């Protein structure tokens, strides 16, 4: 029988697993499925490992998560549309779980699916290639449970090895001379590191923002954070102070490009991260901007110079379980002939740089949220995934918009409507601010 | 024409550079050579970056070395036999030069030969396999000048790319809720961090004694070493303690198995490394411990499995420069014909039991060194690299053993006999603990 590898466990290939495995169980003839995943267990970032840098063994660690981290925004707008919240924890829970208890939903879906025996674990896939003339890919994986590199032919390959976790590490004038603490946000750990600390975060996104506002939450004495293009704007605690651009170092004192200066103790880089595939001959490795159009992939997963080979997840995100859903069941449906593939390569970069273009036609915020709610409904029209409210789970992310600018530490202590009832979700027992401990337990009570 | 890849421009890569072009030069026609790198520039081990983690391309971090440090054996023992630092300097310097220093002895050589044109940098190597039937390696590699990844085939390879870069990190039970930094030694990188803080420095090796050292030098409050075996045992200072095994930490509470406790700020594992090939297929991967008969390679050299791909300084090391020479000569000669490797793998895994067991016949730390100045002797007995005085060398770390022994914080301040003259080295215008200057600058004056 034909057979498709996919690579990761995360979210996206978690999905991708349960896409196969409902189609079976309607009685559609599925091909093999192996999912090649380099971590010890499942949930790819959404792991927490203590480690930084390479792991146990030897390998880049994928994790980029810290202690402390709760869901960025509303749960209700990354529901699984096959599974939900409710049928998971039997309760209403709030809207913004921490770490452990998102890891514990995603867990679930895929527990009932009965799909972790497809999935071989601490086995970093080295190389994929594809050879036209037998029109097989062949997948050479590393076992380091064996401490054994192999090599398998494989009909499909469905890349989801996320886009978080090569990080953009940047350097300025007296990085390398600094008698202080640099970290990347990619292997920054602990917040309590830097209490009482004069901490500066270089950037102006997610990573930013959150791991500002860690530093400051456990007691970081404190914040400075600089832009180089739009600054983040939120009105900040009293101790937190936004600059321009870094210009250099010099000893402990920051210069910015206003001319203003700043003594700090550590600079953690919230500078991002970037498509990174050490596992890719160029002919089948996608280069692309983050952004909400990828570049090379027509419906935004099917590789253009090579569609029996897809990729899952490599979009930015507003939208995430649920839209890598979407593309899951979608690569599903072309593997298995539900959806047939354009055999016009230029069909395929038109529907590109159609996403391309409209992306841009518009630089505000609710139109980029809009538009990747349009690709979602795109796709969902498209397969067998449960029709859901998009426009819903949209309005939400809109709420959460206005909450944050109203008040960036605060955000997190609001509810909202469950896509699926229409009710809004029970007010957390304890303030984010004062909530110090990470747990599930803690969380759920 | 044939050609042989070189995985590596550190000592042992440059080396096996410099022996090709020494045997060019002597009108032998020589292989075309392809030296790979994956760093921006050569050096190996001995350039320094400010990095750790993943490199400015994403690639893993070669660099382990950090600010301060300076050679920790004599330098008279590590003399290329056909480039003296009287040649390069000018003058004599004294005998324990800084990083900067020796890297500079390094690059001088290597400029003479002019072997810089067969290496391509910032091209870390993705993959290597052997086909029998072509009797050709295909060496797949990544330009991260161009982001273009690309296969070439060899007649032979030789990887020189080092085994102490991928760090060993084990886990101990609270490590992972530890307030306070922990960190292995391969990404530590200024000493200056840990001032006036309480350091525990897991170990009991050589990155165990400099970096806990380091830390002394630099201020740290103290210094708490845990060994798992035979303790370091030197006379520490008054402000450093050495314990046995950790068992956990508790909060920042230490717990070592003879019952004792110590409260720490931070952790630093210098746990060392192991000999790892993320690029290498089961058939070509060398499997060993660190020690000085390494596993499955004839001669310390040849792969048993595959005698046409070789491996350098694979051993662990009390020689390091004047030992990779001695093997780079030999490899050359094997490639070349003027030595001819037996057809019988019988007799080369012989050799290399051989070698084990002769070096496990005693544990003695004086036979550890004259066993791989024998083995030195023995490489450069065979071929055209210049006798050189093996016995002086062994005496000088004989000497500095006994300086080790006599003041673990002083044997920096000690001079040796020139191995070509027999003249004693200048002493330094400045003692170790009080040399705050890493440049070549103060250094040399
Ligand atoms: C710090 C951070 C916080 C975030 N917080 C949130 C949040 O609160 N809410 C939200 O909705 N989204 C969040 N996101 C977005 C996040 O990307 C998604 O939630 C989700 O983790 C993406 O899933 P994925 O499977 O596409 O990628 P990943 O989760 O990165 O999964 C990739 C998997 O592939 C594996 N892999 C990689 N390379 C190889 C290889 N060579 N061989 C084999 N396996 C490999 C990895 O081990 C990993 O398990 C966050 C992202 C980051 C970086
Ligand atoms: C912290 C530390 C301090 C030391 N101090 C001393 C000292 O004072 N004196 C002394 O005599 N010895 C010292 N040594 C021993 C040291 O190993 C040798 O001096 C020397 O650096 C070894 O040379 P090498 O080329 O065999 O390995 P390395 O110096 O490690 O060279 C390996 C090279 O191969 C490259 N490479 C690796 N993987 C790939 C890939 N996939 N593709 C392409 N290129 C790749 C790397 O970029 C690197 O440049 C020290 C070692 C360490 C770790
Ligand atoms: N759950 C949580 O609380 C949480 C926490 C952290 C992260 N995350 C997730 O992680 C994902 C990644 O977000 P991210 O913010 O880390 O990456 P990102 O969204 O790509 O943002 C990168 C930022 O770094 C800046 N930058 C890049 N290169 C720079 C340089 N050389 N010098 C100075 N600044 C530079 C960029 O500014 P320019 O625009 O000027 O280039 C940009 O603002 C997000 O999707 C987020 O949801 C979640
Ligand atoms: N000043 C300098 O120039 C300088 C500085 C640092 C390093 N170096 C070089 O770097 C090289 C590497 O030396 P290294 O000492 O880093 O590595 P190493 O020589 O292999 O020593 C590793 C040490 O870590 C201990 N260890 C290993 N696993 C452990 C575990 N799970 N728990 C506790 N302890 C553990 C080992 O103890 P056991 O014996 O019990 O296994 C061993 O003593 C050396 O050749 C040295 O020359 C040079």
């Amino acid at each position: 029988t034909k057979r498709v590898a996919v690579i990761g466990a995360g979210p996206s290939g978690l999905a991708q697993l349960r896409a196969f495995q409902s189609a079976a169980d309607q009685g559609a003839e599925i091909p093999e499925i192996v999912c090649f995943e380099k971590q010890a267990n499942w949930g790819g970032l959404w792991n927490y490992t203590w480690r930084t840098g390479l792991d146990e063994n030897g390998e880049p660690v994928h994790c980029s998560m810290y202690r402390y981290l709760w869901s960025n925004g509303p749960k209700e707008g990354l529901e699984f549309a096959d599974y939900s919240f409710e049928e998971h924890f039997g309760k209403q829970i709030a809207s913004y779980p921490p770490r452990a208890v998102l890891f514990d939903y995603i867990e679930g879906r895929v527990h009932k699916a009965d799909v972790r025996k497809w999935i071989r674990f601490n086995s970093p896939v080295r190389w994929v290639s594809y050879d036209a003339e037998t029109a097989k890919f062949t997948v050479t994986a590393h076992n380091h449970e064996t401490d054994s590199t192999y090599s398998a032919a494989f009909d499909h390959v469905i890349c989801a090895s996320g886009h978080f976790s090569t990080p953009n590490v940047p350097f300025y004038e007296g990085f390398d001379t600094f008698n202080g603490r640099i970290v990347h946000a990619h292997d920054f750990r602990d917040a309590r590191e830097f209490e009482g600390k004069d901490v500066l975060v270089m950037g102006a996104s997610s990573s930013a923002e959150d791991i500002g506002s860690q530093c400051w939450k456990y007691g970081a004495k404190s914040i400075t954070s600089c832009y180089r293009s739009a600054p983040m704007g939120y009105a900040w605690p009293d101790n937190w102070e936004e600059k321009p651009a870094l210009e250099k170092l010099t000893g402990k004192t920051a210069h910015f490009a206003d001319g203003s200066t700043r003594d700090v103790d550590a600079i953690i880089l919230c500078t991002g991260y970037k498509h990174f595939f050490s596992f890719l001959p160029d002919d089948l490795r996608l280069k692309t901007a983050n952004r909400l159009a990828t570049a090379d992939l027509y419906k935004g997963v099917a590789y253009v110079h090579n569609p029996a080979m897809f990729y899952l997840g490599m979009q930015d995100q507003w939208f995430t379980f649920n839209m890598f859903d979407a593309q899951a069941w979608w690569v599903r449906d072309a593997i298995l002939g539900r959806i047939t593939l354009p055999k016009d390569k230029a069909a395929m970069l038109a529907d590109v740089a159609e996403r391309e273009t409209r992306e841009e036609a518009s630089d505000d915020v609710k139109y980029a949220i809009r538009y990747q709610a349009d690709y979602v409904k795109e796709l969902v029209a498209e397969t067998d995934y449960p029709s859901f409210d998009i426009d819903g789970a949209c309005d939400a992310f809109f709420e959460w918009k206005k909450h944050k600018a109203k008040d960036i530490m605060a955000f997190r202590d609001n509810s909202y409507k469950s896509v699926i009832t229409g009710t809004m979700a029970p007010v957390h027992h304890t303030p984010w601010k004062e909530a110090l401990d990470d747990s599930m337990e803690a969380y759920l009570q």
